[PDB]
DNA sequence: CGCCGTGTCCCTCTCGCTGGCCTATAGGTTAGACTTTAAGTCAATAC
């Protein structure tokens, strides 16, 4: 499951790129402990392969989520509730959970709102963070690279 | 009704120098140009 040289995508920082991994003896139990790097904060995290998954670590993705998020971003018809309050809560959460769809939804969402009439900082700085997720994670996806994979999401959000 | 202990308040000189969250509504304000008017100006003239 877990191999060296893999990239790896952790939430939600993204792509992590694995190094190695060590015993680190804990309470006399040589619990296996498999680093990982991104390159977004330069940070390393160490995780035990037995439970890795329940914190969320997944491998890259392949094409059938790729095209799944093309036609998502292909999905029509959405309404939120009245308040701002509630779909902020929402599509945070939903970038919390650390689903692709769920996240590629709030920012394709969001950035046809704020294309349309123009809205906030807060939902800018939303966006961003989220866009830029997206971006490194379709990058690796294809091995498209950061900028190509900008450029892509630029076409494909035109439909 | 005295003596004692504790808490509180006021005082502690004069002069001088250098520098260190987000959204939606309704209402008031001003800026900017148009139109009017009191105002400043020039040219010729007569005594």
């Amino acid at each position: 499951i877990f191999k060296v040289g893999d990239t790896v995508v952790y939430p939600h920082h993204g792509a992590a790129l694995v190094e190695a991994i060590e015993t680190r003896t804990i309470k006399g139990e040589q619990k296996e402990y498999l680093v990982l790097k991104v390159a977004q904060g330069d940070l390393t995290v160490r995780v035990p392969a037995e439970n890795a998954e329940y914190v969320g670590v997944r491998d890259v993705v392949g094409q059938e989520g790729l095209d799944k998020v093309f036609q998502v971003l292909r999905a029509p018809h959405t309404e939120e509730p009245t308040n701002w309050s509630r779909r902020y809560k929402a599509n945070l959460e939903k970038l919390a959970s650390g689903d692709v769809n769920k996240v590629a939804e709030v920012v394709r969402d969001l950035w046809r709102r704020d294309q349309e009439r123009g809205l906030s900082a807060g939902e800018k700085r939303m966006l961003a963070k989220a866009r830029q997720i997206l971006v490194g994670e379709l990058a690796l996806a294809e091995s498209t690279d950061d900028a190509k994979a900008e450029t892509i999401l630029d076409e494909v959000l035109a439909a």
